[PDB]
């Protein structure tokens, strides 16, 4: 059973801008998603300081980067706090309407797309490199859900029948045909070293057969 939702008009506008603007510095998508992962890990760590049972769904706090050249996907997995179904529908836990408004004013006032994370909507930079994004998530207070969008104004949400996650979020980037450099080990390593050197969780880059 799949539910289909329309993006708020302002978020559809943000996604179209990300997809249509000529902007060569696409690599910042990975910094933005790793930063969201770290924020999510901070949240469950803070909750665990006063309630250790919040880690019963998994004590390890980490980020994994999983390229798959056969599927042409880059997956970013974190064991952070996760998202409820309500969170997913509400723009993946962001204040995306007000963040988009601030972001587009900044762009007309000299800013560039790499600054997206300062406006709290960095998730949508995934569409710099992905034709489709799937988000699998598990929050302690809800079931496991799958969010998905190929832009075009709509997204779907469904209960996830896939591999149980324990707790956290998995962002699956179905990469555009000309963006497969982000599946190469040396390219991913370079981006992590450049932009994510001060992330306070282990970032493990998986290798492929
Ligand atoms: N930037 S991201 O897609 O890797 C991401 C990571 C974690 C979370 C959450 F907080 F919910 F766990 C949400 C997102 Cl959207």
């Amino acid at each position: 059973e799949v539910e289909t939702f329309a993006f708020q008009a302002e978020i559809a506008q943000l996604m179209s801008l990300i997809i249509n603007t000529f902007y060569s510095n696409k690599e910042i998508f990975l910094r933005e998603l790793i930063s969201n992962s770290s924020d999510a890990l901070d949240k469950i760590r803070y909750e665990s300081l006063t309630d250790p049972s919040k880690l019963d769904s998994g004590k390890e706090l980490h980020i994994n980067l999983i390229p798959n050249k056969q599927d042409r996907t880059l997956t970013i997995v974190d064991t952070g706090i996760g998202m409820t179904k309500a969170d997913l529908i509400n723009n993946l836990g962001t204040i995306a309407k007000s963040g988009t408004k601030a972001f587009m004013e900044a762009l007309q006032a000299g800013a560039d797309i790499s600054m997206i994370g300062q406006f709290g909507v960095g998730f949508y930079s995934a569409y710099l490199v992905a034709e489709k994004v799937t988000v699998i998530t598990k929050h302690n207070d809800d079931e496991q859900y799958a969010w998905e969008s190929s832009a075009g104004g709509s997204f779907t949400v469904r209960t996830d029948t896939g591999e149980p996650m324990g707790r956290g979020t998995k962002v699956i980037l179905h990469l555009k045909e000309d963006q497969t450099e982000y599946l190469e080990e040396r390219r991913i390593k370079e981006i992590v070293k450049k932009h994510s050197q001060f992330i306070g969780y282990p970032i493990t880059l998986f290798v492929e057969k």
